[PDB]
């Protein structure tokens, strides 16, 4: 319950095993203090994938812990962290337009 | 082609033209920005034709529909919005200098 | 016939674009109205004769002329400014009776 | 100020005055939407015996009156006028204005 991992049951893993050889990893690209990378999962997978792994309001993944990416077959070293997407407050409105320079 | 507002979606909207609020204008290496705030209590009032069914927030706007919204400024200013990636992409971040 | 910067004068100018502020678009019977907020210290970067020593603020400015400032905005926006009478002339109003 | 007492003139201090009321100009009336305007304008000389309280010591102009205060004054006027006053935002601070637009231009048939 964000801070404790809620590990996979016997048959939920026997359900998921079959896609494992399936994930894909991204090449990474570098920035000033990190390194970015994504995952991306088979889209038959999500069909196996538990109820309690999804974010209610949205129907994407949750942030995960490390027992629980790994168990879903996901390989990666210690110190990587998943991250949201966040935008902004329905009130707020972007926009942008291409610059004019002086000379 | 843009939807168009009614006369009588236009006056609706006119009690919060008043509270529109406009920031400054900040640039990076080849683009300029800037955000517009409309008033909460505005959002109740905007036909749910102008929102995402999806996001449950406002789409994205042509020039014409964002100016019966009753905002001004330079016509060159484009909409834009930052999507979250599909369900079955993960995000991952590492420092390690 | 506007007065078109230097730039010498437009490059002094250069890091004060961001922090220029906008109000709201306010409105009356017939006319509409909105106010520009530039930083203090960028006061000193205008020219002088962009200046009215009859009060110490800006004179009236051509649209060219405040674009040269790094004031964006809509098309139709005229600049206006508020005369003081000197101290023999009293002024007095009454609600439309 | 939350105005309230009127200073009105001392017998001295407006017999100092009365060489001066036969030359103040009305100005024609004026009107827009929500107010009639006037300008009244007193000879440059008078300036000097009005009392230095009813001054204001930053603009160097005079300060609002109440309508006894004025009428005071020697300005004749009917009920109903108020003195007011122009303000001049600070120097960083520029106005803009422009005339309003909507379907205002009412046609025969179907605007
Ligand atoms: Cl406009
Ligand atoms: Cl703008
Ligand atoms: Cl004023």
């Amino acid at each position: 319950k964000s801070g404790v991992p809620r590990l996979l049951t016997a048959s939920e893993r026997e359900r998921l095993e079959p896609f494992i050889d399936q994930i894909h990893y991204s090449p990474r690209y570098a920035d000033d203090e990190y390194e970015y990378r994504h995952v991306m999962l088979p889209k038959a997978m999500l069909k196996a994938i538990p109820t309690d792994y999804f974010n209610p309001e949205t129907g994407t993944l949750r942030i995960l812990q490390e027992e629980e990416w790994r168990g879903l077959g996901i390989t990666q070293s210690l110190g990587w962290e998943m991250y949201e997407v966040h935008v902004p407050e329905p009130h707020i409105l972007l926009f942008k337009r291409e610059k004019d320079y002086q000379m």
